[PDB]
């Protein structure tokens, strides 16, 4: 796995991407690593924000599936044409896979100026593949066509005219022990669609938010490398911000800061980290009534952004924000942690990342077990629509 270490790059807040080739001869593209979706789709026509794109007609190994695909997210949408081609990851396993590729022909609010990526690698399960769950996702094909074990793991690492470069590692087919310290702890995948998990408790500097735990997973809780923020359901967000405000209250920031839409600054080197609390999410353990906590620092959730104007200051954006589609454990959370996507055993592992950003007094932590007698059910059950209900799955 030494050859897959540091195989991710990107810009702070605009996605981690891995180099991939599609086609014969191979066409190199930079592809967003995204565990919140299940499609492999690449830019396939010119776009203001794209340096380059997939040219189907130039690949002798392309096959057109003669079928269209459309995916709107809450933010971002793309469509294109389905097909298959030969795909490899140069800084990945030494294999070539024939995979489904969606060749994006239109899009809105999908590509990001300056991000340097030209498509997306959805690494979540077939159930949220578009246009339906019969479109085999990339990782499924990789595992079916090769010897690669059904597991990958992500080490995302944190960090004046451009945003900060970031770096990471996607270890395809296992677990590199140099990327974490201490214990690896697993939380069960509730269901194989998103990487859906259950949060059973939240503390801010050790104070329990004391909400009904279903609130934390309303309407789900997912791990998503392709989301920058820790995003929280309305009610949890509001309680969380009220608590972080209270701890930090020696500093009186603008509304726009807490809305994640404005920077706040201190003289270089003088940021009063100590006034911002740590946040602990307790995740369901593998054993009934057990849980473990992951503890992130303000270093993770206060995101560095250099000011052109006050480039002499350390400035930060608030990278916790509100959600209407459940808790999203985004790059904020993930940057604390080496995260193991153990599809084979239907679980997700967390250990303290060997590259997480911390200080002299606090570290990001993964700690357990913690026990609960008569642990209620903290899962939410999403209302089933007639659309969803009507689909057959043969
Ligand atoms: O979480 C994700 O998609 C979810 C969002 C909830 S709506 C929905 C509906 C269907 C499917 Br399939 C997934 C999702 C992916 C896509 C992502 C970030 N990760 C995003 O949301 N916009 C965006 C924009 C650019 C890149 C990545 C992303
Ligand atoms: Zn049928
Ligand atoms: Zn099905």
């Amino acid at each position: 796995f030494v050859e897959m270490v540091d195989n991710l790059r990107g810009k702070s807040g605009q996605g981690y991407y891995v180099e991939m080739t599609v086609g014969s001869p191979p066409q190199t593209l930079n592809i967003l690593v995204d565990t919140g979706s299940s499609n492999f789709a690449v830019g396939a026509a010119p776009h203001p924000f794209l340096h380059r794109y997939y040219q189907r007609q130039l690949s002798s190994t392309y096959r057109d599936l003669r079928k269209g695909v459309y995916v709107p997210y809450t933010q971002g949408k793309w469509e294109g044409e389905l097909g298959t081609d030969l795909v490899s990851i140069p800084h990945g396993p030494n294999v070539t896979v024939r995979a489904n590729i969606a060749a994006i022909t239109e899009s809105d609010k999908f590509f990001i100026n300056g991000s340097n990526w030209e498509g997306i690698l959805g690494l979540a399960y077939a159930e949220i593949a578009r246009p339906d769950d019969s479109l085999e996702p990339f990782f499924d094909s990789l595992v079916k066509q090769t010897h690669v074990p059904n597991l990958f793991s992500l080490q995302l690492c944190g960090a004046s005219e451009v945003l900060a470069s970031v770096g990471g590692s996607m270890i395809i087919g296992g677990i590199d022990h140099s990327l974490y310290t201490g214990s690896l702890w697993y939380t069960p995948i509730r269901r194989e669609w998103y990487y859906e998990v259950i949060i059973v408790r939240v503390e801010i500097n050790g104070q329990d938010l004391k909400m009904d735990c279903k609130e934390y997973n309303y309407d789900k809780s997912i791990v998503d490398s392709g989301t920058t923020n820790l995003r929280l359901p309305k009610k949890v967000f509001e309680a969380a911000v009220k608590s972080i405000k209270a701890a930090s209250s020696t500093e009186k920031f603008p509304d726009g800061f807490w809305l994640g839409e404005q920077l706040v600054c201190w003289q270089a080197g003088t940021t009063p980290w100590n006034i911002f609390p740590v946040i602990s999410l307790y995740l369901m353990g593998e054993v009934t009534n057990q849980s473990f906590r992951i503890t992130i620092l303000p270093q993770q959730y206060l995101r560095p952004v250099e000011d052109v104007a006050t480039s002499q200051d350390d400035c930060y954006k608030f990278a916790i924000s509100q959600s209407s589609t459940g808790t999203v454990m985004g790059a904020v959370i993930m940057e604390g942690f080496y995260v193991v996507f153990d599809r084979a055993r239907k679980r997700i592992g967390f250990a303290v990342s060997a590259c997480h950003v911390h200080d002299e007094f606090r570290t990001a932590a993964v700690e357990g077990p913690f026990v609960t007698l008569d642990m209620e059910d903290c899962g939410y059950n999403i209302p089933q629509t007639d659309e969803s209900r009507s689909h057959h799955h043969h």
